[PDB]
């Protein structure tokens, strides 16, 4: 059976989205440089260690889906300089998203999260993303263009034995889900910095960690149209850190108004005909 | 032909949404009391007078759709005590919205706006709302439950001669739009405080002002699922005014996390498993 298409971020940039549109998945080799991976890991390290279980009884919005040993850290902008500067302004990411979401309009981050999977983590059941947060997406027409996509960026090696992601190629076009089986999957073997790109309709799952020793880490960036509400909020991110960002990064974090692709678009998150950034006089690229 | 169903807010509360679901429109008599209408008008009065044309070249997000003589004022919470307290906590509104959006989950305000139509304002073309801001909604399946609804509340008399709203009953179920004609419409004749409730699929239009003397005013409250992005932002609303609101009102204005109806919902606008209100220690019902 056919393996997941592997593409260069440097040379095959224009081919990435068309490949995902056709096959439902693609591996972007060296999506992030090893330098960026190093700084990202270093910066988020302590936050994953202090992170409680997904469904901790202390939590207001517990995640009852993730395995108890998994640790997920989101709202990365205040944590990571590498995230807020390098990945939020990624030329590759923005070309792909604009290719993907041009029919709808502006896009933003629905969630940027670092996930660390513990040794012996079981495989996730095969699934499509967004079904625990956006019931609306299930009511979209079969041939509706994807309203969100997910960059699954390896922050440590993804191998068959340590639970590399499974995908079913072509499953993003499936309506009948009777052929859903692990038999139909292929793996996303990836070095740190490589990214598996899927859509919200791609049937997939995290793999089983079978060594009992290896800890697998990833950065999952769900990019979606600005008409859909993010899973995470940046409302509590201090103004100085927000004002250190680029205007593009500010928009991605919901600290700007947004536009649809409607010919006479009237906009989203506006204030009496004016933008958030104009109204609040929000500065950009201010060193903190 | 059949007139728009008229229902009591006091006695027919449970009948309102089922009526709209069947017919695409209903008039809620005395949705707001004359007291509330009086205070709302008094409070927004100066803001509509200073409001520039919809597509003013000074604006960041000009509205090129509205007639040039129309004035629209949104982000009403900081303007109006009556809006932020009485209408945002309306028992009738919240019963209707929970009836309407239970399949999806939480709902919030997509836009609360006062609109003043000038004398001799032409009729709007027949349309469905949301097509200039949320292209996504057009891609929803025909029988998908409505993801937004619009309360068109009369703040002055709605008459046939001064441009009362037109609706086509049953048009919310239409797929073929060849029978779209003013021939098929009925009017929403309303006293101040009455509300015309429609869905995002109800074909309708503002009527022609034919007297050349009367100024018509309305409060349009588009309520929609929390999975859809609002047309307006409350990000710049001062913290003291936000903290004077009820928790329910805070949620409606995007100053709280939100929940979907998914059995193991993971939430919207959360912060590492905790809500906005918990994280920021947001107070409620603090007199200012
Ligand atoms: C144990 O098996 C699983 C675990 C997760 C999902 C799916 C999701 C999801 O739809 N959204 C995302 C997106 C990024 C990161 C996490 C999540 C997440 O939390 N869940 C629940 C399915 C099955
Ligand atoms: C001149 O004819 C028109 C004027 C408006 C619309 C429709 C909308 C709309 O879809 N959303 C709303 C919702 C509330 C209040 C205003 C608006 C609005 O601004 N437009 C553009 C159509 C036709
Ligand atoms: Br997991
Ligand atoms: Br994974
Ligand atoms: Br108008
Ligand atoms: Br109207
Ligand atoms: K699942
Ligand atoms: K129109
Ligand atoms: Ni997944
Ligand atoms: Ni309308």
């Amino acid at each position: 059976k056919s393996q997941i298409p592997r593409l260069s971020a440097i040379n095959d940039l224009h081919k990435i989205w068309p490949t995902v549109e056709e096959h439902g998945a693609a591996i972007i080799e060296s999506f992030l440089s090893l330098d960026i991976v190093r700084r990202l890991n270093e910066e988020v390290d302590p936050f994953v260690k202090i992170e409680p279980i997904p469904a901790a009884k202390t939590k207001d919005h517990p995640n009852h889906v993730l395995s108890t040993t998994t640790r997920l850290v989101n709202v990365l902008a205040p944590i990571s300089k590498a995230y807020r500067e390098d990945v939020l302004n990624s030329k590759v990411l923005h070309r792909i998203c604009s290719d993907a979401f041009h029919v709808y309009g502006d896009y933003w981050v629905l969630m940027g999260a670092v996930m660390e999977l513990a040794p012996s983590n079981p495989a996730q059941p095969l699934h499509r993303d967004m079904r625990f947060s956006h019931p609306i997406v299930e009511y979209l027409k079969p041939d509706a263009p994807a309203t969100s996509i997910n960059f699954l960026v390896a922050l440590s090696p993804f191998t068959a034995e340590n639970g590399a992601t499974h995908v079913i190629l072509g499953s993003h076009k499936w309506q009948n889900l009777s052929n859903v089986s692990m038999d139909a999957t292929v793996r996303a073997l990836m070095n740190p910095g490589d990214a598996l790109l899927i859509t919200d309709s791609t049937i997939h799952c995290g793999g089983a960690e079978t060594t009992g020793t290896e800890t697998r880490r990833l950065l999952t960036i769900t990019m979606g149209i600005s008409q859909l509400t993010p899973l995470e909020s940046n409302l509590a991110v201090p103004r100085p850190v927000i004002e250190s960002l680029t205007p593009l990064a500010q928009r991605l974090l919901g600290w700007a108004s947004q536009r649809s692709a409607a010919p006479r678009d009237i906009g989203l998150l506006t204030i009496r005909g004016n933008s958030i950034e104009k109204t609040m006089n929000l500065k950009a690229e201010q060193p903190l």
